[PDB]
């Protein structure tokens, strides 16, 4: 239900983990370095260039924006 | 005072948040650990009136606990 489109040597997506993790969040990550698959779905179901993107509940949170996670989760 | 103060504390996820937000915006902070240090601690709670980590101080103003778009505007670097 929370899908995590993360990409080695990225500051924000660790970040972004930390946030999610602190706030006992249920997510699934994906790497879109090693899998094609979910880099096919962050630019053609979610219109994403960059990691990290967060889609909860189908909603694309794109790029480091702390602060939308805390809108969308609660 | 420093410029830049972040006052933390050890099992203080949100103050690793403000940490590695600070660094990957390459700010130029000082850090303080309020378990270790009793004199930052003594500041934290009595110069700067906050309660709980994180807690940034930027040129005098104190930004309390986790809140990441006013240490943006503040620091002036978005």
């Amino acid at each position: 239900k929370i899908e995590v489109y993360a990409q080695p040597d990225c500051p924000p997506c660790v970040i972004v983990k930390e946030f999610l993790k602190h706030n006992n969040v249920a997510y699934e990550e994906f790497d879109v370095k090693k899998d094609a698959a979910a880099r096919n779905r962050l630019l053609y179901d979610y219109d994403s260039y960059s990691t990290p993107t967060v889609v909860i509940d189908g909603e694309v949170v794109a790029g480091f924006q702390i602060e939308k996670l805390q809108q969308l989760l609660n």
